[PDB]
């Protein structure tokens, strides 16, 4: 069964004009977002001005249009890259109040990704971290037990807010310099483990409360570099996958013409003996000890170009001169005064500009499986991949069991673009034929989530009436069903009112989310007496057991000193803190203080908490004495 991993760059939605709704998900197993970003002293961002940093900006964390991000942010936080982009831009006919956009955080290209995993409903989407221009501070948050903790629960509520089924951790690089002022130490090498350790931990205890299966990968460097400087072996068991980046090989940060994605060992390549190629990198990694089904391939929807270039071997493996600016790398099409060049073409701009047209002529090196353009006039070299390539790298990826293809980027491939209109085949619908055989239909396979904080709004002699939070589902909740013994209820909306009940009676109301497709989330409880201050909330809740919380107010015309709270509860309580549990009768509960928690002054709250095995009840008949 094979995978295709595509990633989306959240600024495609300016200049590139790629939107969300452009994409067609038949062609995806999976979607990664890029970027989000860590917060350190209040902000976000690479400050360097070092020019290997393409984006030289920081920006404040605080934003007050951002729920999750509406105060002072703790060093380590996962926050919105671009939270316009992200979560503010309001998007036509899609439903959203101005309030919704405006306050919390509900539009812009995540909600978006909601509507699609709506429309394709087998589609699973990730948010990736980092990158080349935001791993500056992965080092000084991995490198804490503290601000690991606060990144993965970050991580936690960043996926349940904004609707995304797992991480991606894209790290560049562990204990090596990229752009000089980032952080980066040889410990890397075993605070990467923990880091993930840390954040798996974290997505296991949440996936048991949530009923989901939330995933993490990374995005890793293919190098025995990058080998040297992480333990591959551990993490390949931590993860669900490793995304491996097979490209960028060589470029125009090089003197002589190479190839960016080459397949195969060319030995008339100066470079073969660095392993810069596919087989080489996945040679590599088995030889560390990684299984050859983690591994996903990296394949590019772009090309690299140097500008003045040998004309030896029609520019293939010869030396290349810098232009008037200094710089080696040729005029690529997303280009312009304000970024200089990179030597970076969309396959779309090639196919409509390039191959075998302004004085481009295509070259195949049969060898390393992968072709290259040539002008002889200009002395223009560039590297790339087309449908031809496309096709070797998907047989390598069925003959060597790896277990699919990754690419970069969604906006690449062959489209009509503002800057070009590409007509001919594309590489997707390539990986499509080649991995799957043709485009996914399938049903909804995932279940709705948990339903959550069921509490009791108003009792009666005979009747009920219960609230809960509302689960959620990638295509809808189409209703609730609740069961008591042999009865059974349902309705549409995350409230019921429940009638004709025998009074002074103990009822357990189990509750489960449906959609559609008629998957259901796994029962959740509440125990319940008909009829014939201390408040009590569950923090959290898996099935067999609950944290809960209790806070006491004194309305007292005294200090409340050596307090003891006693109450009634139809429900076992096992652990609790700041308290202790002096006695136990026919579900009569009496609680005592921690010596330093004695003292509650009129009006003053006691903050207590605990866990319990089963499922939840209401505190009743509460006294403080
Ligand atoms: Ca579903």
């Amino acid at each position: 069964s094979q995978k295709i991993v595509g990633y989306f760059p959240s600024w495609g939605v300016y200049g590139r004009n790629y939107q969300v709704a452009d994409i067609d998900a038949s062609k995806l197993t999976h979607l990664n977002y890029a970027f989000a970003d860590i917060c350190w002293n209040g902000k976000h961002g690479n400050p360097s001005t070092h020019p290997d940093n393409p984006n030289k900006q920081t920006w404040n964390c605080k934003e007050s249009g951002v729920p999750l991000q509406n105060k002072e942010v703790p060093n380590g936080t996962l926050v919105l890259g671009e939270p316009w982009a992200d979560v503010t831009k309001s998007y036509p006919v899609s439903g959203t109040t101005w309030e919704d956009c405006d306050k919390y955080a509900r539009c812009g290209n995540f909600g978006e990704l909601k509507r699609l995993k709506a429309k394709y409903p087998h589609l699973k989407t990730i948010i990736s971290v980092g990158g080349w221009t935001w791993s500056n501070r992965f080092s000084d948050m991995a490198a804490d037990e503290k601000t690991r903790k606060v990144f993965a629960e970050s991580t936690v509520a960043f996926l349940r807010a904004y609707g995304f089924d797992g991480v991606d951790l894209d790290w560049e690089y562990p204990g090596v310099e990229t752009i000089p002022g980032g952080s980066y130490r040889p410990e890397d090498k075993q605070n990467f483990t923990l880091l993930l350790q840390d954040v798996r931990n974290a997505l296991n205890k949440a996936g048991a409360e949530d009923g989901k299966q939330y995933l993490l990968t990374i995005a890793s460097g293919a190098s025995q570099r990058y080998a040297d400087h992480t333990e591959l072996k551990k993490i390949s068991q931590i993860l669900d996958w490793i995304n491996i980046m097979t490209y960028d090989f060589h470029g125009g940060w090089e003197a002589t013409s190479n190839h960016n994605a080459a397949l195969y060992k060319d030995p008339n390549d100066p470079a073969a003996n660095t392993n810069f190629y596919v087989d080489g990198a996945i040679n590599v990694y088995t030889n560390e000890g990684v299984p050859v089904d983690k591994l996903v391939l990296g394949v590019p929807f772009y090309g690299r170009g140097w500008k003045s270039c040998g004309k030896e071997n029609n520019g293939q493996y010869q030396p290349c001169k810098p232009g008037s600016d200094g710089k080696l790398a040729s005029k690529g099409t997303w280009d312009d005064y304000s970024t200089g060049d990179t030597g970076v073409y969309d396959y779309g701009d090639l196919a409509a500009n390039y191959v075998n047209k302004n004085g481009f002529v295509r070259y195949w090196n049969d060898t390393a499986k992968v072709p290259y353009l040539y002008n002889a006039t200009t002395g223009t070299f560039i590297s790339y991949d087309d449908n031809e390539s496309m096709k070797y790298k998907t047989d390598y990826i069925k003959t060597k069991g790896l277990s699919g293809a990754m690419f970069w980027e969604l906006s690449g491939d062959c489209r009509t673009s503002p800057k070009y209109s590409c007509s001919g085949p594309k590489l997707l619908d390539t990986l499509v034929k080649e991995l799957l055989g043709g485009p996914i239909n399938q049903k909804d396979t995932e279940p709705p989530t948990n339903v959550k904080n069921i509490v009791v709004t108003n009792k009666n002699s005979n009747s009920v009436q219960l609230n809960w939070t509302a689960s959620t589902d990638n295509v809808g909740v189409t209703e609730y069903e609740i069961t008591a013994g042999e009865e059974k209820w349902s309705t549409t909306t995350n409230s019921i009112t429940i009638k004709n009940l025998k009074p002074n009676t103990e009822y357990t109301f189990s509750i489960i989310a449906k959609d559609a497709a008629g998957n259901k989330s796994q029962p959740t409880a509440l125990t319940v007496k008909t009829d014939e201050t201390a408040t009590f909330s569950v923090t959290s809740n898996w099935g067999s057991g609950y944290n809960f919380s209790i806070i006491i107010k004194n309305n007292g015309t005294t200090p409340i000193k050596n307090w003891k709270l006693e109450f009634d509860y139809s429900g076992n309580l096992t652990q609790v803190w700041d308290s202790k549990i002096s006695s136990k009768t026919n579900n009569h509960y009496v609680i005592t203080n921690a010596g330093w928690n004695g003292e509650i002054p009129s009006g003053g709250s006691i903050t207590i908490g605990g866990a319990g095995t089963g499922n939840p009840a209401e505190l009743l008949n509460a006294v403080i004495s």
